[PDB]
């Protein structure tokens, strides 16, 4: 319940592709393999988009820097069927219009081979004041080594009280706005070489709403 | 030598003809009480202003620390009167010769800077960054005294390594943003999340990038 922040370096995965430069920041709509979920029991999050987390260091609220904590108990990481990870910390932002923005601390206890078969970008016209989501002209590939630490988010329309914990398990489409928030650096490319704060909890606790 | 920042970024509504007045927009053209944060001869051109909301700051250790004293010499200037003082300086030297200047400002006095020609942020679908694009018209700031502001200049500049870079020419389009601490300040923010930048009391850029 208590909020951690977690400071890092956001760094962009390389995806395999047969175009353009393979670092480059990509959002998943459909997945023909390995579909990435974060989840507690049948309930989960449709995990859209992937940064590898470096530098990780912790601190309390009061910015007391604390170990690793523990793993939030009963959730996991799943690639298709199988549990790939465990979850350190939840972000999770209750935004306007059941706008709903999580982010996972993800540290994958086994190798993970995401296939998306419709991808999506975040792009920005110029009568646009935060991303908007858009299709990719082609698919690609995650490769998530384990032992590495991955931040994995969502975005979703979803109902919930306030410190209810939300369930996006809904595919990403087009034309969907993401507020502007703590981890939006992460949608842009990350080269390893600064660092962001984001609160978490090491519960499936939200933070106060529209935040 | 580094501080942090931590701050709620809050988007300016700017007066304007147009569409939503709180929205974030970027000048390239001042035509009256033109935004710049100078030492003598050389002047940063303020491109773009987020007011800065819950301030807090940290030590290079994470120990809470009071307000710096201003670093001494440098001032903001809205035409030719200063308005206003420099707390922290932020600067990322980028990659070929990008640079990325962040000020913090106490506004010592008001200030009404009127932009002529505007400029948005853009992404295509093969963009990785934000690049800049002319906005459609102008519009004008409002800049209370004693509130503070991050005022935020990108442009290509010269400088050895460490040295202090100065861009004092207008941005135009098709300039890429490259990502870093302060992108949260080219999208809409309405005083609801946290963010920490690293600083300097003086001025000296963070390491080169
Ligand atoms: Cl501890
Ligand atoms: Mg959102």
């Amino acid at each position: 319940e208590d909020t951690i922040y977690l400071r890092f370096k956001p760094d962009t995965l390389s995806v395999v592709s047969n175009f353009q430069p393979a670092k480059r920041p990509m959002l998943a709509k459909t997945y023909s393999g390995d579909t990435l979920t974060v989840g507690q029991g049948n309930n989960k999050t449709a995990i859209h988009t992937v940064v590898r987390i470096s530098d990780p260091t912790w601190f309390s609220a009061d910015w007391d820097p604390i170990s690793t904590p523990q793993p939030i108990a009963e959730i996991y990481c799943k690639a298709g069927t199988t549990t790939v990870g465990d979850i350190l910390a939840a972000y999770q932002v209750h935004g306007l219009g059941n706008h709903t923005t999580t982010a996972y601390v993800v540290r994958m206890t086994a190798g993970a081979n995401p296939q998306v078969s419709a991808g999506i970008v975040t792009n920005k016209g110029t009568n646009d004041y935060d991303l908007k989501t858009a299709n990719s002209n082609a698919g690609f590939s995650w490769n998530l080594g384990s032992g590495t630490w991955y931040l994995m988010m969502s975005f979703g329309d979803a109902l919930g009280s306030l410190g209810t914990w939300r369930w996006t398990p809904n595919e990403l489409s087009a034309n969907y706005t993401i507020y502007n928030c703590e981890i939006i650096p992460c949608l842009l490319l990350a080269n390893d070489d600064f660092h962001i704060v984001i609160p978490t909890k090491n519960a499936l606790v939200p933070l106060v709403a529209r935040e």
